[PDB]
């Protein structure tokens, strides 16, 4: 079987994705956070505290006929930004995009951090890195994609995110109208429970490629570049007036500059981030500031190749028991 959702960014800056979830019996369609940097799935909920509710849709298990308490399973996760929730699980029978997964562990959030309550637009997320890093307590559960892996077609799921427009995530087919020339396989080293592979180099604008191994994970979550800090240096020194900020938090340039793109390596292969996609608008309403969406990881302690590469390319992350993340041009 296969399953295909379009995914579309919430806002004007490509902050983040969302794609429609059926979960529950009758439907329930819930607006879920596609995010390859983590491994649960979870919603807001009928429990969740109503003073941290804000515009979401809410799934309400006891109107599902399918769905069943997880009896004594709770759950708690923290993201790299600082965000976090917390809950109880429910099994129930989720489907995206045709895709059909029968007791599938939905977590349902009794807590969640001001960042998602803020957030009016995103319903939960949906984990898609690899099951190890799911926090189920007592006992682990598998993520959507795992739980489908036996029934696919092929064990792949591909993400081909738009800029400043709707994209597509496929589950279990490669659509070859979709990129152009041909798929770059690297290895994906899965002992941090991550989509995590080594970029061979980058180069700035049209300079020269820099042959260096930059260790890094894929991850549709997470809205920016971040790269480390001889790479994010030698970048923004290309921009007139750029300068890292203490105030703001990172990199900023005049929002009159034109920036330039970057390139990072896959294999012998090259994928370019048009210099358009790392404009991230005004630091503020009104500002003649704008914020750079290639930032330093040197406070995160891993690279991490978010939204911002990824929409460059078509991405096919294959599940295979050897697992190998795909790039292509499109
Ligand atoms: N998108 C989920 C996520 C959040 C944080 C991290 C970090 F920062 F720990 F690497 C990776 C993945
Ligand atoms: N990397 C996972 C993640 C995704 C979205 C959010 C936000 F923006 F909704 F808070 C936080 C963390």
């Amino acid at each position: 079987s296969t399953g295909s959702a379009t995914t579309t960014p919430i806002d004007s800056l490509d902050d983040a994705y969302i794609t429609p979830v059926q979960i529950g019996t009758p439907a329930q369609t819930l607006n879920l956070d596609f995010d390859t940097g983590s491994s649960d799935l979870w919603v807001f909920s009928s429990e969740t505290t109503a003073s941290e509710v804000d515009g979401q849709t809410i799934y309400t298990p006891s109107k599902s006929t399918t769905a069943k308490l997880l009896s004594g399973a709770t759950w708690s996760i923290s993201y790299g930004d600082g965000s976090s929730s917390s809950g109880d699980v429910y099994t129930d029978t989720v489907s995206v995009g045709g895709l059909t997964v029968t007791g599938q562990a939905v977590e349902s959030a009794k807590k969640v951090s001001s960042s998602f309550t803020e957030d009016s637009t995103i319903d939960g997320l949906l984990g898609l890195a690899f099951s190890t890093l799911n926090t189920v307590s007592p006992t682990q559960q598998k993520t959507f994609f795992d739980n489908a892996k036996a029934s696919l077609d092929s064990p792949v799921f591909t993400a081909d995110l738009g800029y400043h427009a709707p994209g597509t995530y496929n589950f279990g087919f490669i659509d070859t109208t979709a990129y152009t020339g041909s798929i770059t396989y690297t290895a994906v080293s899965t002992k941090q429970g991550f989509w995590e592979w080594t970029s061979t180099g980058y180069a700035v604008g049209s300079g020269t490629f820099k042959s260096t191994s930059i260790d890094g994970i894929a991850d549709t979550g997470t809205t920016l570049l971040y790269l480390p800090a001889t790479v994010v240096s030698a970048y923004w020194a290309q921009v007139s007036g750029a300068k890292s900020s203490s105030s703001v938090g990172g990199y900023v340039f005049p929002c009159s500059a034109t920036l330039p793109s970057f390139t990072f390596g896959v294999g012998s292969a090259r994928i370019v981030i048009p210099g358009d996609y790392i404009d991230f608008g005004p630091i503020s309403t009104g500002s003649s500031s704008c914020f750079g969406g290639i930032q330093s990881s040197a406070g995160i302690g891993i690279n991490i190749f978010g939204d911002v590469a990824l929409k460059a390319a078509f991405v096919v992350f294959n599940g295979a028991t050897t697992p190998t993340l795909g790039f292509a041009s499109k």
